[PDB]
């Protein structure tokens, strides 16, 4: 019933389109919102998305976390007195998810792919996810960051994954853990081959 | 009940200061949440949270949006088929919560003061609240940037109620609308004189 336009240029909303995956395969499990990915040629880098009954301008990671509270994904907000699914414990990994973000924000990745593996690498030594002990939409923004370096795709990455076991071992997680919400998607995964060259 | 402490240093946060007191004045118009906050000498400009039952590094103008959350004063997450109060629409609006943050992102405020006045006064010429019809996160946090220029405590930033008439009269509205939750702090107070020196 309610439509929302996600309008991307250069950058393809990896994220948002996952989120929106997880979405839809959960009410084949169980009014509906769609959401619609938009090649934009005047759209630079950012996302524009306009509301159907008003736009804004958003980025992937920033507005997956409107997604996840509009779709209950389960990523950010919490549907699920269980170990760690607190409303403190939410709003905890609220801020951790942040943290993810100022430590990529304005921060040339390629630049930097050296020092970033040195601390997720680190962080996945006794971690098995980047956040508390299940999939978060940290995994998820991260896993995307990392594709390029740790997919495979590209054989001059491959060093990657030999020098940073932890991280090639949590990305392993993750790509399965996303299998059945990706693999068939057909434009994520054209996207990340055109994203990958 | 719940003990949360806020690390404060150079930058002290009025916008967490003030949802706190929100929260407060609600449960007396009704296990509560006790939220700390304190001069640490350690802390340059950033805010640090720490978790009593786990600390993270978050901002003032961010971690804001995560209080609103737990303590529910209905500034970012609707706690009220209103007007402009579905879920749709709360999601619109948060998008737009981080439209102010990334026009106010990495930029010096006291150098683009006429820029950004030249667009919040335009914004204002039909607009009463920065969003919608009400009080919202993005008038309160607005309200602690533009104080020290709308105030009247700075003679020499005087010029800027004249030449805007359109923020003068929303920066009256939203101290007003402030008043019962701030005026008695007396550390919020004091806090703005210290920076207003």
């Amino acid at each position: 019933d309610s439509k929302i336009n996600i309008y991307y240029g250069k950058n393809y909303p990896f994220l948002c389109r996952t989120v929106f995956n997880i979405y839809q395969n959960n009410i084949k499990k169980k009014k509906e919102i769609c959401v619609n990915f938009i090649n934009d040629k005047t759209v630079v880098e950012d996302i524009k998305v306009e509301f159907v009954r008003n736009s804004v301008t958003s980025s992937d990671k920033i507005f997956a976390i409107n997604l996840d509270f509009l779709l209950k994904t389960n990523l950010y907000y919490f549907t699920s007195e269980n170990i760690n699914r607190n409303i403190i414990t939410n709003v905890f990994f609220q801020a951790q998810y942040n943290e993810w973000i100022d430590f990529l924000r304005n921060k040339d990745i390629e630049k930097n792919i050296i020092p970033i593996c040195e601390h997720i690498n680190k962080h996945l030594y006794l971690n098995t996810f980047l956040s508390f002990h299940y999939l978060t939409l940290s995994d998820i923004y991260i896993y995307y960051e990392m594709h390029k370096y740790f997919s495979g795709n590209i054989t001059t990455n491959l060093k990657y994954p030999k020098q940073y076991k932890n991280i090639n071992r949590w990305f392993r997680l993750i790509k399965a853990l996303l299998h059945d919400h990706v693999a068939t998607d057909a434009e994520l995964i054209q996207n990340l081959k055109v994203k990958e060259k």
